[PDB]
């Protein structure tokens, strides 16, 4: 049916007219003179929606992501206008997140997932006493319920960020601090931490439906996972240990198996990828795919049990069909508020480049362009988290801490796209003849890399 539907739409001839309306649009992007509206192509700008709206999104079946990528500026703002649009037509623009802006796409989620309980507990132990409280109430009564506090011996927002705090301590072993991220946590490999873990999973989402900004951040693949994203190579660079580092060099030097080697509480043991993975031998020929096993197995399948009852805990008050629309990074910020981000300006390091560079300038003036919100993005894809640290940038950590921002010169083609190692915090930039380019590839460099 699809198909005689798209060869319709087609047989319509249309594009003289679709281009035609790119045009107009551009034009209210540009001027600012105008003053009647923007909205009066909305009706156009909504039948764009129903040629597409059948086709596949993942002419009439490749002209939805290149018209909406060059008109997000214009649909962003007519959504903040009027909000309503998203319950209309305009409804397609979620299956192409890449568009909404974040405040926007914050605001939609809050309005379909918002479509007393009173407790006492220590300050000390409030996890214990929170998790015997409530884990054990009914799932709809929390979900409608508002929390009044108590703490034994003295009121939610506090013992939100306090729970918060308490909930990753190592000592629960249940989030390890991440090596070269000291700031963030990652989850443990290794009584009833299933059930703690989904009281984890049950706070978050409370904290979410509530607004309060939780002051915690966690791993990549863990925001990966609690979105049902995939998980690539790169992401153990956050959490890369001295046997990850030697998958690169790996990547005929060593006859490497699929095996890997564990420490589990005074045991040493041996994990198999696959049949006979000790046995197995990695080659040239079965690497690539050795190494998506290896990062499975660092990132997912070591975690299984765990990592389900989380989701399950989490996705109680949060739907996986609503939560889908954000990406990783923008969950950093949905979960723990934006980070405010001048210092970070001075605090910096320049190799083959000086301050004074048309490319170190251009790209300061970019930056400087940019809002808190695309700022926070930045500082997400650079160090790899969305938390300034406690102190100015000059204090930011790494694997043996004190690793400030360092920027690389890189000496591909103009049309290079920047690269980035969390690990070091450190930028790779490429020279680039205009400053409008720059700006573009930086901002595609950062949006699409997650």
């Amino acid at each position: 049916n699809v198909k005689d539907l798209q060869s319709l739409y087609d047989k319509m001839n249309g594009g003289p007219v679709w281009s035609s309306l790119s045009e107009c649009l551009s034009q209210f992007e540009k001027s600012q003179a105008i003053n009647t509206s923007a909205t009066i192509l909305l009706p156009l700008i909504e039948s764009l929606m129903v040629v597409c709206r059948r086709s596949d999104l993942s002419r009439v079946e490749n002209l939805f992501f290149p018209f909406t990528d060059a008109h997000k500026k214009l649909l962003n703002q007519m959504i903040r206008s009027n909000p309503k649009l998203m319950s209309g037509p305009f409804a397609l623009l979620v299956k192409n997140p890449k568009v909404l802006d974040f405040d926007n796409k914050r605001y939609f989620f809050n309005a379909k997932l918002k479509s007393k309980l009173p407790i006492t507990v220590r300050r000390e132990q409030v996890f214990l006493d929170s998790y015997r409280a409530l884990f054990f109430k009914t799932n709809d009564e929390i979900k409608n319920s508002k929390l009044e506090i108590t703490f034994k011996g003295e009121v939610t927002r506090e013992w939100y960020q306090v729970l918060s705090r308490q909930m990753f301590n190592p000592d629960y072993a249940l989030f390890l601090p991440v090596p070269s991220d000291k700031t963030t946590f990652h989850p443990n490999r290794t009584p009833e931490h299933l059930s703690f873990f989904k009281f984890i999973g049950m706070i978050i989402g409370k904290a979410i439906r509530d607004q309060c900004f939780l002051d915690c951040h966690f791993s990549r693949e863990v925001y990966k996972n609690i979105l049902g994203r995939p998980v690539s190579l790169k992401d153990m660079e956050s959490l890369d240990p001295d046997y990850y580092k030697s998958l690169v060099w790996i990547l005929d030097i060593i006859e490497e198996t699929f095996s890997v080697e564990t420490d589990d509480y005074g045991e040493h043991k041996v994990i198999n990828l696959i049949e006979g993975g000790k046995d197995i031998i990695v080659t040239e020929a079965n690497k690539q795919d050795y190494v998506k096993k290896v990062v499975e197995y660092k990132l997912q399948t070591s975690v299984k049990e765990q990592m389900d009852n989380f989701l399950v805990g989490f996705y109680a008050l949060i739907s996986k069909d609503l939560i889908t629309i954000f990406d990783e990074q923008e969950l950093e910020l949905l979960i723990s508020g934006l980070p405010d981000i001048d210092d970070w300006k001075n605090n910096t390091t320049y190799v083959n480049y000086t301050a004074t560079c048309k490319e170190v300038s251009y790209f300061w003036r970019a930056v400087r362009s940019f809002d808190a919100e695309e700022r926070a993005k930045l500082l997400q894809f650079v160090t790899g988290t969305s938390k300034v640290p406690l102190n100015g940038f000059k204090e930011l950590s790494g694997v043996n801490g004190v690793c400030k921002f360092s920027i690389h010169r890189d000496f591909g083609s103009s049309e290079r796209l920047p690269s980035s190692h969390t690990c070091f915090n450190q930028l790779n930039l490429p020279p680039y003849e205009s400053y409008e380019t720059l700006r573009g590839s930086l901002l595609l460099a950062i949006n699409e890399g997650h």
